[PDB]
């Protein structure tokens, strides 16, 4: 039966928060490969050109963001394997931001002219480096709290988190609520689309984010509900921790609503 | 049974070439929305920094390209079902070069300093447009045959026949033949790693035509393999002609090889 | 009936030690046979002639010997039999080291203009040879903890304990856990590939001791598996001290693990 | 049944001479890469320095190799099924020259000083290389016929030869002759004495070469008595052309002796 | 049944004892017969010419001797029927050293100009002759305690000694300790390598010594085991005491063995 | 049966010749190792010191020699298997004659002092030796028709012919005639007195060959008589051509004698 780990959420959750982590000091260490980063002209893309800059296009996007945290940790409260959800969210999002970091890695594609007034740069000492990962870390990353203060990078992590959100909440509800699916799915697509007018991005970043957290969302649920991490030695799968997080869960995973308050 | 249709190879050929005449007039269309594209520097990856340029590195991919197709070909003359296997494998090609067309429709991507010196430029007007796309179409874009005289763009073309055709040979021989699969497998290798020596693509470049390549093949081949273009309406599936072109066999192909010439 | 026996496992760490010194007595007396060894320019070789020298690229061949070290001290720890394992290992690296003595005395192959500023040298008695043998000992070899001053011979010591290592772990862990032999996998070759760019040996040196090392391995495992120590008069085995360390022992041994602490 | 296959032989013989032809020019292109090779101290060996350079010493093993060719000729006459075995004896041959190419390619191990006086050298270019490989070839490398004037390289070819016909003398003969094979044994140690006190090669290069042979014919014969070319997919031979040659032959060869001509 | 007769032992070592003494007798009286036997050329030998004369080489025979001699009581003492293996040794080596009196009382066969310096001679009388063989008795003739001062005759009993233990090592130590019989027979092969190697004996003598222990010590053992003492009157065997010695004992001796010691 | 063969005692014949004619050549080339020979005082022996040189001492042990093989050729004419002689004393002799070899090319013992003017001497060349051993060779090496002109060397032929002949004619006769035995034997003893009191030869000389003869010669009987060439593989018989010529022959040979003339 599906009994509930309560020893093993957490375990997922420092795995999560080691990969922030180095995602956080990969960005700070390739940060450096290039100077200036903000002298050349941009590469010719479709979208970027025809719409011109339009400053505030980040609040909505990040704001829509809180929202769909908000309605997924409601969501949350009320149904009864809450555990096996918090076990799933970070262990997909921690190998999700394992590839943007090798992709990061790999090859670097920044927007060429955006946050051109950052100051700083040139850390070059050993001591200093983690403080602006240390920053970065705790400061999550949002353009409220200000630390994202010069220009991004290949694979956005905004678009990664905004659809993982938006199938997560959509997927774990009754299959009967077809109305708050499709507030969901017209939000992450105003967001996408503004983060996309934000121009901070090109598409094909964006869309190969996009193709690669549906994918990576749809397979793992696909093995978890199928059971083939027992069933036989079938395609050695190689998702970062699979086997030793769902071998307690056998079948799929029902979507029972309880309420774990003793005063009505 | 397999009846082999004769009649649609020529319908699949003919698909294939107007694939190839679009994707030429769309790189027509494509490289000249920006001026230069040689004055700017290089974007930092790791393996265009550490090894210097090569300049016979960019013919020994190909020499590997026409040994390989000689090879098919080989296979080709020796099968019983040829139809099925040259009707596939257009097919393939077709989406496969569709997809490269909307990636470099969506943005360009090019190495920023290679064949500076290709004259030309300024080509503005309707008439002569179809000039250099009938040079490129009918020069089939080698190297050799001088048609590549300026750069290349977003997912190269070369990693996706060089791969196409290494996945075709090794699929269709019998499953007992694994030493002309490993001359295979090095002959793919060595020519990814010419291409990405010779300064002509970015390492993602290769890594994303690679994937594609590999995820289109297995999956066309796992649903053939299914018969599952009409056991349910599983999916819509999304293949141009894809219940068109497989309707008529039914079943897992065999690996009766024959001898077409009655002249012993 | 497996039997645990304690007697017999002193009986094969005092073996090892006494393998040990003698190879470092024969290093030693071997080192004295050309005078210079230094001045000779070094032949052609297709590695040593690509990749230029790296100052720090021995290190790391240590620290991967000691990660691997860590991880079988850890399944040493968390097994049934670990007295097998531990009888098994040191009666493998024994004649692995007489075989290297042999041929390390039979011909000397060094590099010539490495180390090139160590010092001593001509100690010719017998009183202070074994001063210097007795530090080649009690310093374990390394470079980390400075003993390995001038150049070493043929038949190097770092791959074969890399390798045993290596299939040591990678053997005695269940069969599903196929990330870390891929990582001990990864380990070996990195810690291979850097002793060989050191340019601390040639490229023969490094081949013919991973075959050896290789071979034996898989021999001995398949003469313990297939219990042919007393089954007939097949070959006389000419492993020394093999019969007597597995008379006890029938069939394999499986992969049962626990915990020896008593207190949970 | 044993089919004797007429068209196989000369395949084989084919296979052989290209074989040859390949060794012979990849020995003449690497003694280029060393411009002296004949100045350097020799390096301290203990049988090139107990025993000084005999003369005559190196004509002996070729008297060696041309009374056991004389005796397995008469052998082959003297066979039924002689096909076999001069289809099995060019495999096993192709096989260890094309393993003498690789690790003398790897690594170049020569002796410094003897044939010191040949002349020649630095013949640079592409059409006289192939004048000296034409020489090598059709000069069948012994020093009787003088083409043999400079020095050689690691991996020797004599003991290889050698070492070949002795087994292929000893286990295809009456297993009642017990002193044809000590003869065979006593020349073919003789010839690698000769060989090792005539100042030709280090010992390590005529151990590893006898080393080397022996494995070789053992492996490929245990395979080819234990019929496992067909059996299963145990390992996959790595034997360049194993199983077309052995599929038309099962069980092993019997040892029936007859007489071809038909004139008594 | 083997019932232990430990009153025969002690005449058998008191015969050996005797026979010693006979044997320094006929060496000291054959000594007489030639006054100068030094000032003679050597005779011709083909191992004589060749490798010169080295003075360490005639300790380490007798050091082999010692440690065969070791290993023999090592036997001696683990053994249930200890008294038979010592009345049979015994009973040959008494054989053994009176046909070495008669070859010596024969004829006299010496090395012409070794040991020259030696003092004495021309000693003619019958009181003090009994003091050298009492000395040559009692000082076991080792060259370390010097006794052996002078030259030495045909037929050397240092191979008969240690050929004698080897083959009694070999024999009485159960079939299938194969590798403490090759221990054996390397320390025979060098024992006579180097008592031939020291100037000390020709080639015939310890051809002869070696062929004469070998046939007796075999011949011996084929008798007592086919147990033809009193079968019938096949050849009146001439071996001294030879039925009164084994007639007790009937069929093979067993390999049991024990410990005599009552005290764990 | 006993089928005659008259095929392969000419075999016997040229293969006796050919031992005869290296014996020749054997001692031919070993006379040249020593220049003089002529001028060391004798060695101390027992009988030649005691009976001073009989001059006329060597005629009369060859003529009777000569009686030996009259009977001996008397015996063979009235014999019915008289090919199996002809193939039996050549094959042994052949054989006894090659240990004559081997034993003469390692140690040379000669008599200093007999046959000091024989003349000649240094033969320094390539041509003339063979002249030297054809006259030995068809001489047969008599004292009456003079080729033995200087003195002999270790294991005289003259004691092995006359054992040998002494052997055969006692052996082949009933067994009811023993007074020819007694002749023979007392005959036999005679000749070896008169050659050994020749001043011609050692003791220990004319003992060894005697032994080796009637060791050889019982040792073949029994096995022929035995029969063990065919029924097992026993000890692997090392007789020169043992099973070629006794595998036609069941059991023991008879001795019923007959007259082949049809001549009454
Ligand atoms: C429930 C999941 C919470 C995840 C929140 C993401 C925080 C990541 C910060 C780690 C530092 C790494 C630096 C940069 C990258 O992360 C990229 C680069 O722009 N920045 C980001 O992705 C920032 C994503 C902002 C939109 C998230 C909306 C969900 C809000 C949940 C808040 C509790
Ligand atoms: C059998 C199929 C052959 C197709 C080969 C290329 C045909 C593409 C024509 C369409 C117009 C676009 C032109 C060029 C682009 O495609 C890209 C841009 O760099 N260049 C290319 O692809 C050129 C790839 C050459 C390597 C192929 C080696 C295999 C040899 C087989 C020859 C029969
Ligand atoms: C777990 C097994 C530990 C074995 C360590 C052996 C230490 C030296 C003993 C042999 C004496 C002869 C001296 C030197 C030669 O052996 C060669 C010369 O290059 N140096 C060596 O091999 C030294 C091996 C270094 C790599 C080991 C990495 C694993 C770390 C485990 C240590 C706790
Ligand atoms: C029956 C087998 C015949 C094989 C003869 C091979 C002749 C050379 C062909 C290979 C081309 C490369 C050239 C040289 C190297 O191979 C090495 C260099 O040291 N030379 C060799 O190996 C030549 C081996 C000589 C000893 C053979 C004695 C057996 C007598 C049969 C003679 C016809
Ligand atoms: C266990 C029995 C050991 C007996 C060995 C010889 C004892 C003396 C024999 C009788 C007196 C004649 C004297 C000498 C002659 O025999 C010859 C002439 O050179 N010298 C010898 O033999 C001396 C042979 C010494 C080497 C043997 C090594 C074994 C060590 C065992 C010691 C307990
Ligand atoms: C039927 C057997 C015939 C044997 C005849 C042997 C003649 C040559 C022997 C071998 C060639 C080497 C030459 C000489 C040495 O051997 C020694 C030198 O001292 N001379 C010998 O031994 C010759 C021994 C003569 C006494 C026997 C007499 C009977 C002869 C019968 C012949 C019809």
């Amino acid at each position: 039966r599906l009994d509930p780990e309560y020893w093993k959420t957490i375990l997922s959750c420092i795995y999560v928060f080691i990969v922030f982590g180095f995602t956080s000091f990969i960005m700070v260490i390739v940060h450096e490969r290039v100077p200036d980063m903000q002298t050349y002209p941009p590469l010719p893309d479709i979208f970027l050109d025809s719409v011109p800059r339009i400053p505030w296009a980040f609040a909505m996007t990040e704001v829509c963001g809180m929202i769909l945290c908000y309605i997924w940790l409601l969501v949350l409260l009320l149904h009864k394997h809450r555990s096996i959800l918090l076990r799933r969210l970070c262990s997909l999002m921690g190998t999700v931001f394992l590839l943007r970091c090798f992709t990061m890695f790999v090859t670097s594609l920044s927007v060429p002219g955006q946050h051109l007034q950052c100051t700083g740069k040139i850390y070059g000492s050993v001591w200093e480096k983690l403080h602006r990962a240390f920053a970065i870390w705790s400061g999550f990353g949002m353009t409220l709290t200000g630390v994202h203060t010069c220009g991004d990078y290949m694979f956005s992590g905004h678009t990664v988190v905004l659809t993982m959100l938006n199938f997560f909440v959509t997927e774990y509800t009754p299959r009967s609520w077809n109305f708050l699916h499709t507030l969901s799915w017209v939000l992450n697509l105003f967001g996408i689309f503004f983060i996309l007018a934000a121009h901070e991005h090109y598409s094909i970043d964006v869309f190969i984010a996009f193709y690669i957290t549906t994918r990576l969302f749809l397979y793992y649920h696909t093995l978890a509900n199928t059971r083939a991490y027992q069933q036989s030695r079938r395609a050695r799968i190689w998702f970062p921790m699979f086997s030793f997080f769902e071998c307690n869960v056998n079948g799929t995973v029902p979507n029972e609503y309880c309420w774990p308050f003793s005063k009505p």
